[PDB]
């Protein structure tokens, strides 16, 4: 009883090129040299909540589904979603799906969008009358809190939302393997506090990852740092292709989170010797980090310009803070009618 | 018990140090009206704890209660509702880390004051999709200090209290059974509590002072009063009504109540003077007493039940919760048998 994706969708402010950001301050010679980063999505107005319902609106469209189908809506962020003691995953309900299933959030920092597809997937498998399940993911990283290009180097951070319809009863791409690792050691080095003790009081300021991560490998070690992060994501990589009963090789298209080129080249390109045409490097590249939602796009535009064949695997790799790892195998079943040639 | 069967296995909290309403009165957090028609008499507060670590503190005595193994442990969801100190910062994970040791999926869910109820909703989940599952650890935890908020005037009706609360939930066994629960969703509703057009897009980001006292005035104005009771009364009575009927039961078979850590204006208008019961078969002591513990009030709630021998082998507890969005859940939890926990 492997599960379906019935549709997916995106919705992408306006990009951003590294020019204009080198031309403003916002990047210098060497952060472009070393993201190779195009270009970020970056949205004016819109908010992160409202951003993630117009994704939802497309993806459900696409997928056909009726409203009195979809049984669960997730909404996953990472990021301050606009107004406390507010109910996001409602908004994304009220204006996309207008039906009465419940609605909430699910995060796991940027891998909350597959983090949000482990919970879905049980939803619709926990009960014998379940069709359909809604994922969204939707952020806005604008000043004073953080600083898309600053924050973490090494990842430039978009504006946007990405959606998933998963179903039980048919789709056009069949999700062939799931698997999530968790290495709660490391949860540290996305704070401050001691590493191995309670979290610092809260600030304020301004988004600063790179002095928790030095913090964190001062303390726990460098050595020690570097080899977990590579034991999770090998395990994650390795569980979900052995579920599909598949090997790296008969992976025809692998989506993989949008961080810069240095960053890629160390986890991905340099480690698993794969090609970045093989990848969403180039899709990537122009659209920057969608907090959890880029396994989300990536899949999206890899069927929608035609670069998936009916009976090829797809390879989603995701990580967050935490650290988490998630990777699933997606089997395309069908070239959906939306898609280009 | 029966396949599928679920069983609260343990339960804790931990609450900070109580502030009183003399205390708040005296130092202008609160003045005399507000202090009349809440009928507070003290707040859970916290010196310098944040969020997650109150939290895996309330784990880390659900879990030693449960006697639940680590490795039995088969998912970790944090719930809250408001700022957890770090941005892009893994709050489950350190749950995770201190509480449990283990290497099963750790995530929070969200949907404001329901948040414990829709995590245990996705908990459930969890266990019944895969026959080895056991159980699963839900949490909640938040820390509503100035400046980003009032505690006593963000939301009139209701003051908030720092703290975290636990729930071990589990296929195998427990000394309760999960007799029903059910969620009702009105999203008609979201915009209550936000500002922009209560049906367009939200205003941009207010990362500012709480206040949803301004925002419902505007949301009501534009939807009207008379839609906005009666659509939010409904939700509350599909919710009840569910999860009764769920468990083979009606409110006289009910033995305690557990409501919202609202003010009692609140709790009178949508169950006191509604549902004709009295304070006395509901938490509303324990409540007062500590105030609105972000989306864990249920939890909390049933772990003073328990804990304090007022729940009695054989009779049934209800489970009231609600969030802004809206979001209802109800659940009939059964007590099986005193833990050992508990006094008489």
């Amino acid at each position: 009883g492997d599960l379906y994706v019935a549709g997916c969708g995106v919705w992408l402010p306006p990009p951003v090129t590294t020019e204009q950001a080198l031309a403003a301050g916002h990047c210098d010679r060497r952060l472009a040299s070393s993201t190779r980063m195009l270009s970020v999505a970056v949205a004016d107005k819109e908010t992160p909540a409202e951003m993630a319902a117009l994704a939802a609106q497309t993806a459900l469209d696409r997928s056909g589904v009726a409203p009195a189908h979809v049984d669960l809506v997730l909404h996953a962020s990472l990021y301050f979603q606009g107004h406390h003691l507010w109910a996001p995953s409602s908004y994304v309900q009220r204006v996309a799906v207008g039906n009465r299933c419940p609605a909430m959030e699910v995060r796991q920092v940027s891998n909350g969008g597959m983090a949000a597809l482990e919970l879905a997937r049980a939803y619709l498998l926990a009960a014998p009358d379940r069709v359909a399940a809604l994922i969204t993911t939707g952020d806005r990283m604008h000043p004073p809190g953080f600083d898309r290009w600053s924050s973490d180097p090494g990842t430039v951070y978009a504006d946007g939302g990405t959606a998933l319809v998963l179903s039980r009863q048919g789709g056009f791409a069949r999700l062939r393997s799931l698997v999530t690792v968790s290495e709660p050691v490391l949860e540290g080095m996305h704070r401050g506090g001691h590493p191995f003790g309670p979290p610092s009081p809260e600030e304020q300021r301004a988004v600063d990852l790179d002095a928790h991560k030095r913090a964190y490998v001062a303390e726990a070690g460098s050595s020690f740092s570097v080899a977990r992060v590579s034991a999770g994501q090998e395990e994650a990589l390795t569980g979900a292709l052995e579920a599909a009963g598949a090997g790296l090789d008969d992976i025809s298209r692998v989506v993989l989170p949008h961080m810069g080129w240095r960053r890629l080249s160390a986890a991905y390109f340099n480690k698993w010797h794969i090609q970045p045409e093989r990848t969403t490097w180039e899709f990537g590249r122009r659209t920057g980090h969608l907090g959890g939602g880029d396994p989300i796009a990536g899949f999206d535009h890899l069927v929608g310009s035609g670069r998936l064949a009916p009976g090829e695997l797809c390879l989603l790799v995701s990580v967050g803070a935490g650290f988490s790892w998630s990777c699933a195998v997606v089997e395309l079943l069908e070239r959906p009618s939306w898609a280009a040639a």
